[PDB]
DNA sequence: TGTCCCCCGCGTTTTAACCGCCAAGGGGATTACTCCCTAGTCTCCAGGCACGTGTCAGATATATACATCCTGTGCATGTATTG
């Protein structure tokens, strides 16, 4: 794709380009880590030829990942052959792999590993959908969030990654899961951790990179990788388009390929949805309120044929996520976790996750005081017969045996006596009350949650535009 | 308490003090005298002292402008370790 030049080479950012030849783009990033000996270092290499004058150069820059480091610019006055030689020689020295056949890369212990990078207007639409698309399709905000994913929360310091790089990361998490499952904290565990930290760049400052020892860190790493994938899909979706759009967002909307229609505030549907939002605000999430500003009808192509209409127990359940990634869902729908992803990160397995209490799912929006706009999606989910779970058991999926979804039994939850109906789907109104489920052996889940596995059992139905209103801070 | 060097103990080498004596004459030491300077006298008056007197230099706040002490603080730097 679009090949960017490292901006840090100020002497060449505007007069020079990264070299390419078909497949082979002479740009590469290497990472190494060995917690046994506490190495965690990167090495970027880029061949740049000037645009204006015929002159090639090799740029190298190295240091601890996150902390910018020592750089070198070697000019050649157009000696492309020597420069390419130097490039390949250094690549081999640092990797033990030849550069030209980069396709068949094999990392070796005690050497750097490679990684893979991404380097007449009649705007006819309802004004409300226009505001929605402009909100979610704001490329500036996506860039700013990506920059925050490097300098605010150091999860991806050096840059972005590819889908396949994420898949290799998942492979390493699988190896970590296998290792940890046997509770052995010796040498193999340290090497597996080395492989993880090699594939996904982290910045530990100086404190020896710690061993991944419990399930919580596994799941956190998994969520980090998921956020990486989300950013990747969001930037893939926001690709701009030409051909007389007179409002490029209309093509972006086609890319959503999902009808989203404005609803009137006085319609039964709007009022009932507001009732459901308000009645189900958990009392233990009282640091903020939420107001329903607007509500949009959802019609996603292909989902109708897939819905398990035959299955009973159909209810409308929440799903929250940050303002930016929603563009992906509306174009592709919700997906089960990556198969290559370790099962043991999900205390009750993979699949699609929903709540019936607005604030619990709403916590996954990460709205802010400065940025007070968030979205909650409502979907009709045919749960069918639920399997009842008292205590965490990541293996819930084997226990289904004919059931179609899992229920995690929370202390606080609405009782079916208050349930209402919307278009023949069950709407589980609150308030939450005690459910008389308790555990005389272990802990008790704070709140119920429902998980489905077949993607065909979800049908998105309305998208909620929500003002999160925070309060006094001191 | 520790250091180290400088002063002590001692035998040695060199020098001039000391011892014994002599000799020259400058000046100390003696004598006599004489005159002028001071003692002695007396007189006279103004310098100098006791007593008054007034003011301004200095004594007494008084407020003021530093100058000083004292403590705390933030920081460029010495060390650690890595690419």
């Amino acid at each position: 794709g679009k090949a960017p030049v490292d901006p840090e080479c100020t002497a060449k950012v505007g007069k020079a380009h990264v070299y390419c030849e078909g497949n082979d783009v002479y740009d590469v990033m290497l990472n190494q880590t060995n917690l046994q000996f506490n190495n965690n270092k990167y090495y970027l290499i880029q061949l740049l030829e000037d645009d204006a004058q015929r002159n090639f150069s090799v740029w190298m820059r190295w240091g601890r990942v996150g902390k910018m480091g020592q750089h070198s610019l070697v000019a050649c006055s157009g000696n492309l052959n020597k420069a390419k030689e130097i490039f390949q020689k250094k690549f081999l020295d640092k990797t033990k792999n030849n550069w030209e056949d980069r396709e068949k890369f094999e990392k070796v212990p005690g050497k750097y590993d490679m990684l893979q990078m991404d380097y007449k207007p009649e705007s006819q639409l309802d004004l409300r959908v226009q505001e929605l698309i402009k909100l979610i399709c704001n490329v500036q905000a996506m860039e700013e969030m990506m920059m925050e994913m490097k300098y605010n929360t150091k999860k991806a310091p050096l840059g972005k990654l590819t889908v396949a790089q994420i898949k290799a990361g998942y492979q390493s998490l699988k190896k970590i899961e296998d290792c940890i499952r046997a509770g052995q904290h010796g040498r193999a565990l340290m090497e597996a951790c080395n492989e993880f930290y090699t594939r996904i760049p982290h910045d530990f400052g100086l404190r020896t990179p710690p061993l991944i020892r419990t399930q919580k860190e596994l799941s956190e790493k998994i969520q980090l990788l998921e956020a990486l994938g989300d950013i990747e899909i969001a930037i893939k979706l926001v690709k701009t388009e030409l051909q007389s759009p007179e409002h490029p967002l209309d093509q972006h909307y086609r890319n959503l390929h999902c009808a989203l229609r404005p609803l009137d505030h006085e319609s039964y549907e709007f009022k009932v949805i507001s009732q459901y939002l308000q009645s189900t605000h958990a009392p233990t999430h009282s640091d903020y309120t939420m107001t329903l500003l607007d509500l949009f009808e959802v019609e996603k192509d292909g989902e109708k044929e897939a819905f398990r209409e035959d299955l009973h127990n159909r209810m409308l359940l929440w799903h929250g996520s940050r303002m930016s990634n929603w563009v992906g869902i509306l174009s592709h729908g919700l997906r089960i976790a990556p198969p290559e992803a370790p099962i043991t990160g999900y205390m009750f397995g993979k699949g699609i996750y929903f709540a019936d209490m607005s604030s619990k799912s709403a916590n996954y929006c990460f709205a802010s005081r400065l940025k007070n706009t968030g979205l909650l999606l409502l979907s009709e989910v045919a749960l069918g017969q639920c399997n009842e779970l008292l205590e965490a058991n990541p293996k819930a999926e084997g226990l289904l045996q004919g059931k179609h979804s899992t229920k995690g039994l929370g202390k606080m939850a609405p009782s079916s006596a208050h349930f209402v109906t919307l278009n023949g789907s069950t709407v589980p109104l609150g308030p939450a009350s005690d459910t008389g489920i308790l555990n005389p052996d272990g802990y008790t889940l704070n709140y119920n949650e429902y998980i489905v596995y077949n993607p065909n059992q979800v049908r998105m139905r309305y998208l909620l535009k929500v003002q999160f209103n925070f309060l006094q801070l001191w």
